[PDB]
């Protein structure tokens, strides 16, 4: 069914854990500032050569399902990746894990991914919902790509 995206992202921190995007930045996380009833504003952080880059975003709350009464995505202008649309599609009954489709353009080269993200820092003996981390293991096989994660521990 559908989840509101505009809930999922109102967490302090919400970090990639695990990507098929190609060669992704270290420490890739979204930091919430606040939100209107149509738009988030955020702070969208990783790590380039061991430098934290921060932009300030606005994602633009839209619908990819057919009813158009919860929002399950956001258009987002001048990302610095290229990601100009995202997709939740997923999240766990503890509301810990979602599972978002990421779709990129730059310089005349379209692309899509897809990420499991948590909704805050995620712990050392803790596992995320098992149906959460099953689903994306089985588009990765699907589609035959290359999952990596962009966190450690001794990201800030």
């Amino acid at each position: 069914e559908v989840y509101p995206i505009d809930q999922f992202m109102n967490n302090t921190e919400i970090w990639v854990f695990n990507t098929t995007q190609p060669d992704p930045p270290n420490c890739k996380k979204d930091k919430s500032k606040s939100m209107t009833q149509t738009a988030t504003s955020f702070v969208r952080s990783h790590v380039k050569n061991g430098n934290i880059i921060e932009e300030n975003l606005v994602g633009n709350f839209t619908y990819f399902n057919d009813k158009e009464k919860v929002y399950d995505g956001i258009y987002i202008s001048g990302e610095s990746s290229g990601v100009y649309a995202e997709h939740l599609y997923y999240v766990s009954e503890d509301k810990k894990c979602g599972l978002f489709q990421v779709f990129a353009h730059v310089n005349d080269k379209t692309t899509i991914w897809r990420d499991v993200r948590v909704s805050g820092r995620p712990e050392e003996g803790v596992p995320l919902e098992l149906n959460c981390t099953k689903e994306f293991d089985e588009y990765v096989k699907l589609v035959n790509a290359t999952s990596k994660s962009p966190y450690t521990s001794e990201c800030q």
